[PDB]
């Protein structure tokens, strides 16, 4: 169990130590796409590339690339889209993969400044009034509504293919208080805003897979995947303590590289877990 695997890495503080055997035993795959010279301005970081295997490529005939990744967790049958925080120049990009993927739910687990710097550019409306077209894309967004809590933000938007007039409800799920160094104190208020995305049905077989970022989309996007995959496998499975969260995160790095940055975020994620247990035990 690994209630008890936790206070032995803690007790020993070893998670530095595991860490480091999770980035040993991680698979590697080409990324020739995210490395051509045409590609460059639509990478925020230069070291952190999708997998050309897993990639999610665009329906525009010019060029198709996005620094998304589809991660496919066939067991759980859950899907999941990690990206990066947009940049000014693909705003149009990532609202268009929104569109093609045929995504309910966007997951953004950023500021759009942090550490005095701007992490991700402002992709959504901030009045009803003002409305953003993505002249390059086709697409028309419109916020409809606004719901601010103490922890988390739910913005209903809409989205309009200004070529065929047909139109979407987008559900925006912005988690708003993850601090700049570290990780949460306490995993509750990451379960609820989890159980809250879980609710709206944005993770449910029905849509498109879930649209998830940060900055990178690796980091605190992993932590958000990791914890909703393992928490689903210990309702499915008939022995939930044969649930192997360092399994389920190699099985995860399959699909996009660097998922989890810091033994710190890995502590997180078996917090999560493992609270999450008791209301789903
Ligand atoms: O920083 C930018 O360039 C930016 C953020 S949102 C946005 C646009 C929405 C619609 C057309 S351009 N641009
Ligand atoms: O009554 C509502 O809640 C309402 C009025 S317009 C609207 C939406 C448009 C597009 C997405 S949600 N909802």
């Amino acid at each position: 169990e690994m209630e008890k695997e936790f206070e032995q890495i803690d007790k020993s503080g070893s998670w530095a130590a595991i860490y480091q055997d999770i980035r040993h035993e991680a698979s590697d795959f080409p990324s020739r796409v995210a490395k051509l010279p045409k590609n460059k301005n639509r990478n925020r970081y230069r070291d952190v590339s999708p997998f050309d295997h897993s990639r999610i490529k665009l329906h525009q005939e010019d060029n198709d690339y996005i620094n998304a990744s589809l991660i496919k967790m066939e067991e759980a049958q859950r899907s999941y889209i990690l990206t990066q925080g947009p940049l000014p120049n693909t705003v149009g990009h990532f609202w268009e993969m929104v569109w093609e993927q045929k995504s309910r739910g966007v997951v953004m687990l950023n500021r759009v400044m942090e550490k005095g710097s701007l992490k991700c550019a402002q992709y959504w409306p901030q009045k009803e009034e003002k409305e953003m077209i993505f002249e390059d894309t086709n697409l028309k967004l419109t916020l409809i509504s606004e719901d601010i809590k103490s922890y988390y933000t739910v913005r209903q938007l809409e989205l309009e293919n200004l070529t065929t007039q047909e139109t979407r409800e987008i559900l925006h799920f912005h988690y708003t208080t993850w601090p700049d160094f570290g990780v949460p104190e306490s995993p509750a208020s990451f379960l609820n805003f989890l159980f809250k995305v879980r609710e709206s049905g944005s993770l449910s077989p029905e849509h498109g897979p879930v649209v998830v970022h940060c900055s990178a989309g690796i980091g605190r996007s992993g932590t958000f995947c990791l914890a909703d995959t393992c928490l689903l496998l210990m309702d499915k499975r008939k022995d939930p303590s044969s649930v192997d969260i360092k399994k389920v995160l190699l099985e995860m790095r399959k699909f996009r590289m660097g998922l989890i940055q810091t033994a710190d975020q890995l502590r997180f994620s078996y917090l999560a877990v493992i609270e999450g247990a008791k209301f789903i035990m």
